């Protein structure tokens, strides 16, 4: 007979039976047209895709799920919709907090060594140098000599009966041109280093934005 | 005449010619309905997209290809389907080996300097401290002297006819209160360093997961 | 009446009124078929997706825009179409300049500290070693002594009345076996370091390509 259908899913593929009257046939035609106009109200051009391509839409693994992060080479004004700069401020659509990547690096973690989004390391933390002593040899000292000057007006008691003793009374120190044998030459005394070096050395980098999909 | 079609592609646009019998017209109607019901069996609501949007599905360059890798800001449990953690184990669908990114950084390469996925650099390789000696000056030595002591009971052979010589035999060393000239005062001696420092320094980073699309 | 329609959007859902002639009805049928054949020229199999999935195509937040950059684990030959190596050469389709990531690291910037694509830091900048001096103690000297050698034929003017002075003129240097008191033994003198160390120590990394979506 005749049925009420708004969308194509409600069409009855056997309704206009052979015994039905022709006076309703016109209505049937109208009905069919109506159905199409209620299912594709905006289609006006040719749809050239095939059935396989249309069925491929159902796959969702292709589509980018919320929560991924990317680095952005464009300006901040042209940031794509649904992506927020990874400033560490705010949460995503599902509530995951935005990580902070400003002036940092992506350090691959297993989720157990560090908490996700943890910021660590620095280019300049603390600095201190420290050597250690050198076992000096006799030649470590320079080619130095000790001048021999007898204190005051020294009168050495060397005669027949008294042993030779440089008995020097206080007074004008008689600087004789007497010298003692030089010792040492000023050789090389070497040390090791136990420097404190948390000063980080930044390798070559590039400056790019960081945006996480909302 | 009349045709039999399973899908809309087999509909004949000129079949019900003006010379055909009217008793077949009903059949035609049924046929049309059947065709639609076999081509869109799951469509029940309005489809508001336009032809251009539907034709855009054929474009695949925007679709993300297998083997792409990304940083994931969520937990390991909430990893999106089609992605595997960057543990360096296994291969992709097309056979690309999985690189290991745990505890590493993304080092941009041109494919000629290093092989893709190669792990280089380390936070601790080796260390050695090594200064060198200083060309010491005469004042490098501290304020030190050498006391004048005579070995044994040293007696000078100083008389009228014998040259004064402190000819001292073995005996009790009588140390007289004589002191030689001081040499030096202990000035500053500087060294340079030839340190061996491959011990890597960790710059600022952030802790995130890494997953590659299967 | 009868209308001229090429696509489904031009169909009049109320055209075949009840007062129209039967002789035109056949034409109506043809028209409908033609419309469908002109709207889906390539559909030849069942389309099992639902209305909601087709409607979801209109969303573009699901679509990765031109401009962002990704890192790639595959070979250079198998780079996906529409992606060009981030060699710093050229611009995108919308005009975003290509950053250079060869031998670089991703440095997150807020758009004010640095411009996009800025490169800094190096693996080998400069190196200088520099210790400092230490105030040497009196014990810093090694176990060294100075011999008491008398210049020339040294004779003391020691008589009964004349002060004993080792008045030694030039001549044969008479070396008496007299040794002055040794001082020091060469103990530990310690310093610090003020090394100039910008040579980059690259932390552990991995080698991955960098490609920008054109």
């Amino acid at each position: 007979g005749l049925e009420v259908a708004t969308y194509i899913n409600q069409l009855v593929p056997t309704n206009p039976t052979g015994s039905d009257l022709k006076s309703f046939g016109d209505d049937h035609l109208r009905l069919i047209k109506s159905a199409i106009k209620n299912t594709f109200p905006n289609i006006s051009q040719a749809v050239t895709v095939t059935a396989a391509q249309l069925n491929a839409v159902a796959d969702t693994t292709q589509y980018v799920k919320p929560g991924m992060v990317i680095m952005w080479a464009g300006s901040l004004a042209q940031i794509p919709a649904g992506w927020k700069l990874c400033n560490g401020v705010g949460t995503t659509s599902n509530g995951i907090p935005v990580p902070n990547l400003i002036g940092a690096f992506p350090w691959g973690i297993d989720g157990s060594s560090q908490a996700v989004g943890t910021r660590g390391g620095s280019a300049n933390i603390v600095w201190d140098g420290f050597t250690e002593g050198t076992a000096l040899t006799l030649a470590q000292i320079p080619a130095h000599t000790h001048t021999w000057r007898s204190r005051g007006a020294t009168t050495l008691t060397g005669s027949a009966g008294d042993s030779g003793a440089l008995t020097g009374g206080s007074g004008n120190a008689a600087n004789t041109n007497l010298e003692t044998g030089p010792a040492g030459q000023g050789q090389t005394h070497n040390h090791a280093v136990k420097i404190n070096m948390p000063l980080g050395n930044i390798p070559p980098f590039c400056s790019v934005f960081f945006i996480i999909k909302n």
